[PDB]
């Protein structure tokens, strides 16, 4: 798809046999999202880091579908204001942003 | 252009006579640059909240140029942590999301 701006990119995604809505953010180099659960091994790491760090699980070469592309990526799960997918998957897409 | 997104968006943009570099960030609502001098006036307006709201200046209508592209938009002045050009932005150079 071609998304304007003029609202808040959010879109559909599939994760873990589950829809959920997340925003796709430039400004973002990892993709967080809240309440999923995610099967396998998984490490700490920390993100964030102004006021101090918020721990999440990082899991690897998760199967995501993003607009009905299926890709695979780092998912860091944990709390979040909104469920963000950030530049690791927007690659993974091939999403660009062209003017 | 053409932009994607294995690195971070970062941007030349001109404003009030001055080059700087700011953040592409489809996550943003709003243009919040840190040491720029804007003319004229402007009215407060607190942005974030999570822990609490920052103040910042609000300046409208104000000539800037991204990439080349010559446009007008509401730039907030005020402390970040990078510079961000936001999707009030982005939507007058007329950059989209493409997959």
């Amino acid at each position: 798809p071609q998304i304007t701006l003029w609202q808040r990119p959010i879109v559909t995604i599939k994760i873990g046999g589950q829809l959920k809505e997340a925003l796709l953010n430039t400004g973002a180099d990892d993709t967080v999202l809240e309440e999923v659960n995610l099967p396998g091994r998984w490490k700490p790491k920390l993100i964030g880091g102004i006021g101090g760090f918020v721990k999440v699980r990082q899991y690897d070469q998760v199967p995501i579908e993003i607009c009905g592309h299926k890709v695979i990526g780092t998912v860091l799960v944990g709390p979040t204001p909104f469920n963000v997918i950030g530049r690791n998957l927007m690659t993974q897409i091939g999403c660009t942003l062209n003017f």
